């Protein structure tokens, strides 16, 4: 266990860098200061784009990640994006109840996901991840370290050097325990409690891929506001 | 962290109780001392039955499990059987190479699984679990504690008291760390390395359910030996 090879402060920085601005959260949910038009395709493409940025800007800021062969960096991001995205929108949603806050600042309510056909996956996110993170008062350093552990997956298919990725993973969890021990001495089993949210992240990630949850999650509100305009507009042709 | 509420010795006992006898391994693979006939249905039903016994006899021997409401005991076994079964046949296969040893003592070779249509799931078992367990020289106490952590899943749907199951889970991993620390002081990050095999167990378990891997794994050899007899028998009707 050591913090020099994997500083938790440098891991917290990576998480803070990609954190949405307060103005993003406010604008999205008030419909204010739109850059974007009421076109569903544009809005979906912009949301996907903002999510990709969050994952890539975060990863590059993780210690030693950019020292891996570029081929391995692509494989790790492509193999873990689903889980990385889920862990990120789960922790961001701790303050909110019955909903998810996306990288665009948008709040997707439980009800919208239930009418969208993704209700059960959404409830698994709320229950298995969001509630659990809120109860332990999981901090952004802990999230950061959980996400770097997901990132540094030595089991990803196609890696040139799996031993390097595995050595990088070990350092993250060695720093995570040192951090947990020093900040939460009253909680001796917190490190395990954190690592034990990863199997749920794994199953949820697979279930999201099978149901087009990412597509429906980012596509639902843009479809609603577009239809709202058409329904609110006056009578048309013939 | 404490061993009185969850003794690792009592957890090792549970694993040892359900461990196949040497005579089972020898008889299965030599075709010797058959109780069973060359009927595929009987052989599949007997294998499923032996696997169920292993899971139930193991669980009852786990400290405090039988003190949970009986309704919760059923839910925990039904929710985690797939993962419990996989962790069990993975560790049993450490000594063998390119194959899996079942509770019936039977050795299913990689090649048979490839011709059966389950090749990729089988290779994931060999690579993600079997190899990893063999490299760390994972002991039966460690396996036992990993399996009780899977057993005591507080996220299972329908539990009357999820807090009790979660409290039981915490004790297992508290004992597991104390064990790891005391037996492997040269390996300070072993406890994490062990807990980090659980997300792979989770994904593999889901993939096994979607491809009828348990059905095909136990059904393949009984179908082969039945067809072998028919093909080896002399010419028949008209
Ligand atoms: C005070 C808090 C945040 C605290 C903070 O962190 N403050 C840094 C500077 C805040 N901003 C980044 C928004 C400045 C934008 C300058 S920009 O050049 O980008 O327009 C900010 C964040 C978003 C702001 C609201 C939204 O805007 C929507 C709306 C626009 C109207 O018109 C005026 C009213 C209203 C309700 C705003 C009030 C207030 O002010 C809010 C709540
Ligand atoms: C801000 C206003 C609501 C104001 C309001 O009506 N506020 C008082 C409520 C108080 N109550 C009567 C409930 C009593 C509370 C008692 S209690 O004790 O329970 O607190 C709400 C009502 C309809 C909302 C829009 C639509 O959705 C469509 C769209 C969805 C997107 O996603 C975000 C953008 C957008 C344009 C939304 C923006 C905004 O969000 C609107 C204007
Ligand atoms: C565009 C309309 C406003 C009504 C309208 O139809 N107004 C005319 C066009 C306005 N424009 C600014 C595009 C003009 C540009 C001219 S220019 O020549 O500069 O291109 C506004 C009002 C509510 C806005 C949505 C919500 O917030 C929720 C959500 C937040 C995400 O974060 C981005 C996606 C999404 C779906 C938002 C999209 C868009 O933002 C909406 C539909
Ligand atoms: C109909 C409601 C106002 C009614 C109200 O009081 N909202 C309180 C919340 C309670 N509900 C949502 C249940 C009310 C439903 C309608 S009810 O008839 O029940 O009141 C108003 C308030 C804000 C309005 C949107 C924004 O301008 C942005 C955007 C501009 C585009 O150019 C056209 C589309 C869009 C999405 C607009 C649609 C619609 O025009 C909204 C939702
Ligand atoms: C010495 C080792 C295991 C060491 C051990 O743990 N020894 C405890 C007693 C062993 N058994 C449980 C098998 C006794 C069965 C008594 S029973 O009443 O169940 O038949 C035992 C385990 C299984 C035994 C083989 C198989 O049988 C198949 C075969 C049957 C023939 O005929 C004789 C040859 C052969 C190759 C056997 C030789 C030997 O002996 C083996 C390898
Ligand atoms: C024990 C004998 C093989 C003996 C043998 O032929 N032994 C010498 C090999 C030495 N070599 C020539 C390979 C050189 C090694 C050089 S090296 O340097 O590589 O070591 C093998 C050959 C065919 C096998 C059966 C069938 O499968 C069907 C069935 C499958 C079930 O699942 C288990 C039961 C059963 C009845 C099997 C039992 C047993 O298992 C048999 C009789
Ligand atoms: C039954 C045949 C032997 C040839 C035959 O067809 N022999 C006549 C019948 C013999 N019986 C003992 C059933 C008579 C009982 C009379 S009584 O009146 O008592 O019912 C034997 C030889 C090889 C044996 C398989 C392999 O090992 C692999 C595997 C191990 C598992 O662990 C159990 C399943 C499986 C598929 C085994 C089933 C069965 O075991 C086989 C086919
Ligand atoms: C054909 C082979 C022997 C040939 C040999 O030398 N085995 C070495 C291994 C190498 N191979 C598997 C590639 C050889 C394939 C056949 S080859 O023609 O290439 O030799 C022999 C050896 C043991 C025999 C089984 C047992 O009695 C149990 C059982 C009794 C039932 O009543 C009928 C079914 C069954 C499954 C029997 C089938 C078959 O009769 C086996 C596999």
């Amino acid at each position: 266990s050591a913090n020099e090879d994997m500083p938790v402060e440098r891991i917290l920085e990576a998480e803070l860098a990609v954190e949405p601005k307060t103005e993003t959260y406010v604008e999205a949910n008030m419909g204010l200061n739109p850059s974007s038009p009421n076109d569903p395709v544009t809005n979906i493409c912009q949301a996907a784009d903002k999510q990709l940025f969050t994952l890539v800007e975060w990863a590059k800021r993780i210690p030693h990640f950019s020292e891996l062969p570029l081929d391995d960096q692509v494989i790790l991001l492509r193999a873990g994006w689903n889980e990385l995205l889920i862990a990120s929108f789960s922790h961001r949603s701790i303050a909110v109840k019955d909903g998810i806050l996306l990288a665009t600042g948008l709040h997707v309510h439980r009800n919208s996901a239930h009418s969208a056909g993704v209700g059960a996956i959404f409830d698994r996110v709320l229950t298995e991840l969001v509630s659990k993170m809120r109860d332990m008062q999981m901090d952004k350093t802990e999230l950061g370290c959980l996400r770097a552990i997901v990132l540094f997956n030595p089991d990803s298919k196609g890696l040139s050097n799996p031993a390097e990725v595995e050595a990088l993973r070990e350092k993250v969890y060695a720093s995570l325990e040192a951090y947990c021990k020093h900040k939460y001495p009253e909680q001796p089993g917190r490190f395990a409690k954190l690592l034990l949210r990863l199997p749920a992240l794994r199953s949820i990630g697979l279930k999201c891929l099978e149901h087009l949850f990412f597509f429906k999650l980012i596509g639902d509100t843009p479809i609603d506001t577009f239809l709202m305009e058409m329904l609110e507009a006056p009578h048309q042709m013939t």
